[PDB]
């Protein structure tokens, strides 16, 4: 799987299916069985993606995940 890119009115968000994985190892987003995790404007803001970002030397503010 390759760079998907979610295009949204608040800024596109770069779903790096490859580029994150190349460092992460799939596992990081996927407990053994990878599958289509539902992402939305709660999920992506509470814990999915966020909580890794919270506990990583990476961006966390809106305009550090959304393009602007
Ligand atoms: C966390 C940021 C991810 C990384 C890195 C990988 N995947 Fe992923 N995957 C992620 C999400 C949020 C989703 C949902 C995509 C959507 O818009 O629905 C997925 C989905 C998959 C799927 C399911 C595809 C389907 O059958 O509908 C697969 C098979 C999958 N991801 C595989 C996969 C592998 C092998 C990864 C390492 C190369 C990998 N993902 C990384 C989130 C993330
Ligand atoms: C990545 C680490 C994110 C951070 C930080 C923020 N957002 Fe986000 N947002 C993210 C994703 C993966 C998505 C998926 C698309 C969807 O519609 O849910 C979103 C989406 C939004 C949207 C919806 C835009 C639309 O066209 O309706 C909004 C309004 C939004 N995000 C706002 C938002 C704000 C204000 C943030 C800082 C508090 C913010 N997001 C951070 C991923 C990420
Ligand atoms: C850890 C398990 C992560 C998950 C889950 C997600 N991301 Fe991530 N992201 C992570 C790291 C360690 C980094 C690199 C930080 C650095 O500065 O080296 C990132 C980076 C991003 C970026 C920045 C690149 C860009 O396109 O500008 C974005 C936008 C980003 N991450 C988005 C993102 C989204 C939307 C996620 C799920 C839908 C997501 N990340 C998950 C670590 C992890």
């Amino acid at each position: 799987a390759d760079v998907v890119t979610y295009e949204n009115a608040a800024g596109n968000v770069t779903f790096d299916h490859k580029a994150h994985a190349e460092k992460l190892g799939c596992d990081a987003c996927h407990e053994g069985t990878p599958a289509k995790i539902a992402i939305d404007k709660k999920s992506a803001h509470k814990d999915a993606c966020k909580t890794c970002h919270k506990s990583n030397n990476g961006p966390t503010k809106c305009g550090g995940c959304h393009i602007k």
